């Protein structure tokens, strides 16, 4: 026979792949694997205990190996692996989802539910943004591959790419494949191929970009049947085992997550931001600045208010005032061929800058695809003075834009500023075992954890 | 302001002795302590999980610190410190207590408003008021005592003290005290009192003498147990941190295993069980929470919880009895023939050599020859009891016959279900017919610092 995890592997594939069924893609070979209640009972799980936060966790007949949950958060019928649901950011009863000018009050505590769905080495954060569901941020009939990123963003009867992400947006019953960037409110009944990034808000405002297959597929693929490739990968990867080592473990208003690592001849700067899962080597960490979960700062220099979104490498890069790097950036200079970044430059997310040349971006540009140097530079950015005139339609290369461009470049400056904001949270992970044999093997039992009267 | 553990510890303080006012006796002092929160966060619990029973945990408004439990398992509102609740011999729906009534469900396990610090619960429900639950409710528990199968309510039971198969009610069960009387309903047991009753023809005492009894245990209200038992087992309670080949026999993983120690077959060791140089012979059985080193064990032998051997030699079919303290040494070694009955408490410390023959009762305290001749009986004359006797601190009226058989039921259904008769088919039992310990973590900060939130754990439909 199938064991309880093979079995219920095989459920969630199902439940996916009916939702999918238009879009004829079969999730079945992304999620399937060898004697998983063997190599799944290997691992512990962690949710966070907050004496400040009241707790709520319910875990239903589901595994968990080896990810990290935190906040309020269900798992039903579902197998997280290594996987981190962040719910930190969830509202309370009796705050409201504001919606053009309308406030919606919570009738109850805002949840993460996840349900009948396969999360691989994926990010859930921030939360629910449609007015359909404020109390509850819903993951169901869901497939995610690692290191995606469902930011905000109901997700249902879909799959999700390796380092796709999913921003603000409700997904229904889509495919967003490897390394594409989805805000557009809503997508619903799409396929969205590899390496596209597309932005749409209303109907006056779109921005489409797409990688070149032959130069993204070296940084980021998958194929059916086979876990990803690609230097991305080899990246993170090749780091995750100094995460290990500080789980198992100066500055005026800097707050240091203990959940960060702090490597090198870094230096933390007053009212700088880090936070879990940040990677910081050699970092110079100027004023202001915020390193995010899963971003990773190396051998760079931040002059200040510098925020760098989740999935965000920065190596070997000079900074100014107030860069916005995106969810997904990988931007990598080196001691032969230094990247500067000049102030106040929005680097769009998914953004790949691979220097074969020293590279300097004058301040005040938006940036994105792929630059190895001067060439690729001005083929793929633009400033804010010239774009911020633009009312209608703009081709350069790859990337269309449709609109008006100043209200686009100040949909960045708030989300920075909003960051920069609100950056300016007493916890800890405590382990949580499966089944170690027979045929429950690998399984968690149904646990529910609340706070004490 | 008080934390939520320091105030939890008040409020058990409070229930309790409203139950014990008649007896004026305050148990505020062996339950309450500096900055509670502090200490007791500095520990795991642990429950155990198994694929083949159907797991039941529920944890309400209480601190685990240190503890392990096992079976179908409430806490409410208490304080478990280094406990073992263990409800492997819970009775399940459709099973049969004979008084026959059915179960109409599977038996419980619900501890409430109490305290219990390294306390050993086991077994099960004996009253037939209570079938389909065991609880020990407004009670505390001090160190090493054993709650063995009695319902206790708004009681106290002291250090090394054991309540066995009885419905403890707003009584005081002092330390070293062992009681099984069916009932005991408010009553004070001073310290070192054994206590067996049934009905109204059978009754055994035993006293020790206190100035005896206090060089092996003794607690003050205010401070911890001290003694020779105290130091005994603290200064072991290391070698089983760390620990967490024969033919039918069965040795826990969470059993230390140490010297040249040699497991026969049919051999049941379970866990919390200590062995160091012991040689066990076919049969032999080394329950939780008892020692046995230096020793050899030539077959069927039992040993309670509690129960410690020391360079002794054992003969078939020896019943020690709970929390028995048992001490030879090599320059005074000692003997124990076939089918011996050592009652529960019993304290031998061996000045010389010393030889118990076959078939005896043996109680008390017993260091050399003239000792033991005050302190044991051979089955064959005691037999011949109908009426009263005395022996010194011993007194005894009923009829002594069915008294001794009411022992040799007893281990002959443990061996029995422990399946130390083990013939390759039959005979099936424990030995031969499986779960891990979990954590579980409190929180580590402020208020609720030491208390584990509310957790209810349970199968996957
Ligand atoms: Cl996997
Ligand atoms: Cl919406
Ligand atoms: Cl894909
Ligand atoms: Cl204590
Ligand atoms: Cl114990
Ligand atoms: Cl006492």
């Amino acid at each position: 026979g199938m064991t309880q995890l093979e079995l219920l592997l095989e459920r969630i594939i199902d439940r996916v792949n009916v939702n999918l069924r238009h879009q004829k893609f079969d999730v079945g070979d992304y999620v399937r694997r060898q004697t998983p209640h063997l190599h799944y009972s290997k691992f512990y799980a962690f949710y966070g205990l907050s004496a400040d936060d009241p707790v709520h966790f319910h875990f239903k007949n589901s595994s968990l190996a080896g990810s990290y949950l935190l906040g309020r958060v269900n798992v039903l019928h579902s197998a997280l692996y290594k996987s981190d649901i962040r719910g930190d950011e969830l509202k309370r009863k009796g705050q409201h989802f504001v919606c053009d000018g309308k406030m919606i009050p919570l009738h109850d505590d805002e949840v993460i539910t996840i349900k009948d769905s396969f999360l691989n080495k994926t990010l859930v954060h921030s939360n629910s943004h449609d007015p359909e569901s404020p109390e509850e941020f819903t993951i169901r009939n869901t497939v995610a591959m690692p290191y995606a990123n469902i930011h905000g963003s109901l997700t249902e009867g879909s799959f999700i790419g390796s380092f796709a992400t999913v921003d603000l947006s409700t997904i229904h019953n889509s495919v967003v494949r490897y390394f594409s960037y989805v805000q557009t409110g809503e997508l619903v009944g799409k396929c969205v191929e590899p390496g596209q990034i597309w932005i749409k808000s209303g109907d006056e405002l779109e921005f489409h970009y797409s990688f070149d297959k032959a130069i993204l597929d070296k940084y980021i693929s998958q194929e059916a049947g086979s876990c990803p490739t690609g230097v991305l990968m080899e990246f993170v990867e090749v780091r995750q085992e100094d995460f290990e080592e500080v789980f198992a473990s100066s500055a005026s208003g800097a707050s240091v997550s203990g959940y960060a690592v702090i490597k090198g001849d870094t230096v933390i700067g007053e009212n700088v931001l880090v936070s879990q899962r940040a990677y910081l080597d050699n970092a110079w960490m100027g004023k202001g600045s915020n390193a995010q979960e899963n971003c990773y700062i190396i051998n760079s220099r931040l002059e200040r208010n510098c925020v760098t979104a989740h999935g965000g490498k920065i190596i070997n890069a000079h900074l100014g005032d107030m860069i916005f790097t995106g969810f997904n950036s990988f931007l990598q200079g080196s001691e032969s061929s230094p990247l500067k970044i000049g102030d106040g430059c929005v680097v769009m997310p998914h953004t790949i800058i691979d220097l074969e040349e020293p590279l300097e971006i004058p301040a005040g540009h938006l940036v994105w695809g792929y630059i190895r140097n001067k060439a690729d530079l001005a083929a793929h950015s633009i400033s804010f003075e010239e774009f911020a005139k633009v009312d209608g339609e703009v081709t350069m290369g790859r990337m269309t834009f449709r609109g008006k461009g100043g209200p686009f470049l100040d949909s960045f400056k708030k989300r920075i500023k909003r960051i920069l904001s609100e950056n300016g949270k007493n916890f800890t992970f405590n382990i949580i075992q499966p089944y170690q044999d027979g045929d429950p093997r690998g399984m968690y039992p149904t646990i529910l954890i609340q706070p004490n009267n």
